[PDB]
């Protein structure tokens, strides 16, 4: 009923952040170059960047201008596409602790969006994501462009303060499930690519995958839980959409 929605909002994942070999100070203990932090599934890796940098600043041999510019995370030697919520990335990349390396360099890895203005920047992007999931839901950025500044600012703040009722409050002023054209969906392939399937409302997971050539495999990964390829997508959205407005499916 409401039980689930709570667990999801409070979704957590254990994360071990270790300085990368490239920038760590010569032969320092693993314990010293590591730190474990619990991250919210529906949050952004970028929210944790400065904290991680702070905790390990001692073990970093290289010099740095800030706690944002030129930093990124790597999982198994690959840059993490941090513009997606943590939980989504965890579901997509992990083999329950998730190990990431903290890296710094003058040249960002190929394809990784540079994080230069911390929260301000994450804000803008998250914003435009909703400004988008809106069109998908209502054919026009009406409901969302109508929100007063403090009402939206309050929307943002809800994600930082973890005030759920505050979040659901404005989410409502944006869309109603019972009155939505198409729903925001994004599917991850086996090779780590995202498809954004046009799914108008009028479909099961299995039915969605087929129409997009991705079936194989009985369970999908959503919000960290194996969902039967039979479930109803319209429903999976109403309960599992991520803080950015999209329901993410990770194929197996």
């Amino acid at each position: 009923m409401e039980e689930l929605r709570e667990r999801v909002w409070n979704g957590t994942i254990n994360v071990e952040v270790v300085v990368s070999d490239a920038i760590v100070v010569p032969n320092t203990t693993l314990a010293d170059k590591s730190c474990h932090i619990v991250m919210l599934r529906d949050a952004y890796l970028g929210f944790y960047l400065p904290t991680v940098v702070r905790k390990l600043a001692d073990t970093i041999k290289v010099p740095y201008e800030s706690d944002y510019r030129n930093w990124w995370f790597e999982y198994n030697g690959e840059g993490v596409p941090w513009e997606y919520p943590c939980g989504v990335l965890f579901d997509l990349l992990n083999k329950q602790m998730w190990e990431l390396q903290l890296c710094h360099g003058d040249k960002y890895p190929r394809g990784i969006l540079p994080l230069v203005d911390g929260h301000s920047q994450i804000k803008d992007y998250w914003r435009h994501q909703w400004k988008q999931a809106c069109f998908i839901l209502n054919g026009s950025a009406k409901r969302i462009m109508s929100l007063s500044i403090p009402d939206f600012e309050n929307f943002w703040v809800s994600i930082l303060s973890r005030n759920r009722s505050d979040f659901m409050a404005v989410r409502s002023k944006l869309f109603s499930m019972n009155k939505a054209k198409s729903l925001p969906v994004r599917v991850w392939t086996s090779n780590y690519a995202v498809l954004q399937p046009t799914v108008p409302v009028t479909l099961s997971v299995a039915e969605l995958l087929d129409s997009i050539k991705l079936s194989s495999v009985k369970s999908v990964i959503i919000q960290g839980i194996d969902v039967s390829i039979e479930d109803n997508i319209f429903e999976l959205y109403d309960i599992f959409a991520s803080i950015d407005g999209f329901l993410y499916l990770v194929t197996k």
